[PDB]
């Protein structure tokens, strides 16, 4: 490997070998389908609300997501970068597909598949991603940086449907050698969305743009069709030319062929045919291709970019409804933009990446942390864009001065900003892109006095209830299956309306939100404030023995949604806590006086109580009244760690606070799997996990990574890094479970899982609330 020195990969970068077999990789652990796409993955490519692209570290382009709010994988075999090689005087060169594998039919069988093992790696520090190409047969060395630009406080370049592509090459030999470096891809129009005759009409044009010193070229692969639907639109790829390079293209090769009409001309020379052609496809499959040709000398460098952009500009969901996608706001709503929006990237690239790296910079220079938390906290990030989002800029027909957003919390359980979800998975949203938090929280306040007194059936018990109950916060704004934003709790397995967290941590989130923005946006208090008083007030109706606390009701009441709780519960309880101080705040922040007064002695009450119904000498009961009311609960002071984010104060003793927190670490952490995983649920007194219900027995990723800032912020600072040290290690490390840009909710102590792909563990984000 002579590459690595020649590119500026930080050594936070997660790493696999190209080609490499993870033996160990969890599966789910759950009786019913739940999605399992192997461990071959990769950072996405893609900006929020454009449908993002996984490119794994194989190579191949195979986790889509396009389809907004679908997970589709499945490798386009046609999309791949190629190299030929030719030491000069030699007979013949050699040309290969940089993809280790091969497609699974007859397809592309001309092409040179299967790059081999132990012959590059693969790196990632999203948004960023590395793959070098240090093969004993190709005397010169590749290396390619790729990217969206995803930028804090940055809400246009951050939208964009684009990936740009920078490749290096370096020839460490003592003889001339000649390379070429091809993109092929597929005129995927119709890939989704399209019910029938779906390659029909699709056809491919070559784009040069030849500026002063300057000349792009591109392929521009559409449709005859100027239906604005879902499915219809372009993709792009290109590249742009620099000193040392010819560019050569091919405008159509069949993809349902075998692709020598391609390949013979590649594999020759690395030089293509140049050969425009407009003509539409009926049935076969077709795809473009672009490529550069240089001569490198002994010991020369060159860099060559190209990039890639998708100009889909219409999102359809499972209900009907037809939104804009957000960079259209940009870039217009017709469908015809994606040279536009390749052009941008391919002349601003360089600009892109420096705004990357001076966001990533503060973190990566701090040398007292630790490189494996570094890898964690970016890399967690890849779900704000791969997590199903939604970004609208007007529904198709009919314009507001927001744009609504909406992130999945996995794509098993398709619903968008699950709130008890968000209470920890918002993080990197308030502290990075706080104009989206505010929106979202905004979109909240406006339901809460909502009523929809329509029934469904509570999955869990089959009884009848209210679809959606005034004063009470949704558990979720739609789903990509029905109609986000529009039609509000599509969960079903519970019944959310009566729930004892949705509505404080309700509260916790608007407060959270002012708080970490500075303490200015008065506005955002106006807003909610109304909001914010009924949440609270219509949750201290369910306090059924007048302790001043609502009770839980002996079912799963909350977000441990099949782990009932019981009384006063030391979660639900703690977060009602939080919810007063943080109201009374508010009060005084909005001069409402009397609403001050209120909350302050509701508060007073609710306090005392609290402590004298749960305080045991060593930490809080789970509750007052279930069957194991004394297991310790890994989440029992949420409410607290809430209040500290907050600057709220004490809302319960400094010595008892540190007394729990302790026994948590001794006990949920060190006494399961000896502290290598996380942080359990549920630990019995004993020392023995709680198996009272599947819940109870699980370290939930986002809890975990939520305890260990609590810890810090603290001063547990080794128990706070060892706690979130088994998450990143079960993620990431080669003894995990191979959970790399998949993230779970949960695992249980053989390692398998339940819901890859979920948005909880952006609470990594609270270990860094300075940023
Ligand atoms: O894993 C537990 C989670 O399951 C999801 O299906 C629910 O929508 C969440 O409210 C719950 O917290
Ligand atoms: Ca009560």
């Amino acid at each position: 490997d002579k590459i690595s020195h020649k590119i500026d990969i930080p050594d936070s970068a997660w790493t696999i070998g190209i080609g490499e077999k993870f033996k160990n990789a969890g599966h789910p652990n759950v009786k019913y389908p739940m999605i399992d796409d192997s461990y071959v993955q990769g950072a996405p490519l893609g900006g929020f609300g454009a449908g993002t692209i996984g490119r794994t570290y194989n190579g191949g382009f195979s986790r889509w997501h396009l389809e907004i709010g679908k997970n589709k994988y499945t490798t386009v075999y046609a999309n791949q970068f190629s190299v030929f090689q030719k030491v000069e005087g030699n007979k013949d060169g050699v040309a290969q597909v940089l993809y280790a594998g091969e497609p699974e039919n007859g397809y592309l069988s001309s092409w040179k598949w299967d790059y081999p093992k132990e012959s590059g790696m693969y790196y990632a520090l999203y948004p960023n991603s590395w793959y070098t190409y240090t093969n004993k047969d190709l005397p010169v060395q590749l290396a390619v940086k790729q990217f969206s630009p995803i930028i804090p406080y940055n809400y246009k370049e951050t939208s964009y449907p684009v990936a740009v592509f920078k490749w290096t090459a370096y020839n460490p030999t003592n003889k001339n050698v000649d390379v070429s470096i091809m993109f092929t891809w597929q005129n995927m129009i119709g890939f989704f969305g399209k019910q029938v005759n779906v390659n029909s009409g699709n056809f491919n044009k070559i784009i040069k743009d030849k500026s002063k010193d300057s000349e792009i070229v591109a392929a521009v692969m559409g449709n005859i069709s100027n239906d604005n639907e879902e499915w219809n639109g372009e993709y792009s790829i290109g590249v742009k030319k620099v000193p040392g390079v010819d560019i050569s293209y091919k405008a159509k090769f069949v993809t349902t062929g075998d692709g020598s009409d391609l390949w013979h001309e590649f594999s020759k020379n690395g030089i293509l045919d140049n050969k425009d052609d407009e003509t539409p496809t009926k049935q076969d499959g077709i795809g473009s291709a672009i490529a550069v040709n240089f001569k490198l000398q002994p010991g020369q460098t060159i860099e060559v970019p190209f990039a890639l952009s998708w100009d889909l500009p219409i999102m359809k969901f499972g209900g009907g409804d037809k939104w804009y996608k957000m960079y259209t706001k940009y870039f217009g709503k017709n469908g015809k933009n994606s040279f536009a929006i390749l052009k941008e990237a391919l002349n601003n690239y360089q600009k892109w990446e420096k705004m990357i790296d001076d966001w990533q910079k503060p973190i990566l220079s701090n040398k007292s942390k630790p490189d494996w938390y570094k890898t964690a906290l970016f890399n967690e990030l890849y779900y704000l864009a791969d997590g199903g989002t939604a970004w609208e800029n007007g529904k198709v027909g009919e314009k507001r001065t927001n744009n609504m957003f909406g992130l999945l919390e996995c794509f098993d359980y398709n619903y968008y900003e699950t709130l008890d979800v968000r209470f920890y998975g918002s993080f990197p949203l308030v502290m990075l892109w706080p104009d989206i938090e505010k929106q979202v929280m905004r979109q909240f306040a406006d339901t809460i006095n909502v009523q929809d007194s329509s029934e469904f059936k509570v999955g869990s018990n089959g009884a009848m209830a209210v679809k959606k109950v005034q004063g009470m916060i949704p558990h979720d704004l739609g789903s990509s299956y029905a109609l986000p934003w529009i039609k509000i709790n599509a969960y079903d397995w519970q019944n959310p309306n009566i729930w004892k967290d949705l509505n404080s941590k309700y509260v916790l989130l608007v407060y959270r939100d002012y708080v970490l923005t500075g303490k200015t946006d008065k506005e955002f208090l106006k807003y909610t404030w109304k909001s914010v008083k009924t949440a609270l007030d219509k949750l201290k109706e369910m306090d059924k023995d007048n302790d001043g606390i609502p009770d839980n009701e002996g079912i799963p009441d909350q977000t441990y949604d099949t782990w009932s709780m019981k009384g006063t519960s030391a979660y639900c309880g703690s977060l009602w806590l939080a919810a007063l101080k943080a109201a009374q705040e508010i009060g005084k922040v909005l001069k409402d006086n009397e609403a001050y007064i209120k909350y302050n002695e509701w508060y007073k009450i609710a306090q005392q109580n609290f402590e004298k119904e749960l305080w045991n000498g060593e930490y809080y009961n789970f509750d007052t009244e279930s069957d194991h009311k004394d297991s310790i609960m890994a989440d029992q002071l949420a409410g607290q760690w809430y209040a500290d984010i907050l600057r709220l104060g004490d809302i319960l003793p400094k010595d008892h606070v540190q007394k729990a927190l302790k026994k948590i670490y001794e006990f949920n952490v060190m006494k399961f799997e000896n502290g290598k995983m996380g942080a359990v649920n549920g630990m019995r007194p004993d020392g023995i996990v709680d198996e009272s219900d599947i819940q109870a027995q699980a370290v939930w990723t986002g809890v975990t990574y939520a305890l260990a800032s609590f810890m810090k912020y603290r001063g547990m600072t080794e128990e706070a890094y060892n706690t979130a040290y088994g998450v990143y290690k079960m993620t990431y490390d080669k003894s995990g479970k191979g959970y790399w840009f998949r993230t779970p909710e949960a695992w249980t102590k053989d390692g398998n899982y339940r819901a890859s792909m979920y948005m909880r563990p952006l609470s990594i984000w609270s270990m860094e609330v300075n940023y």
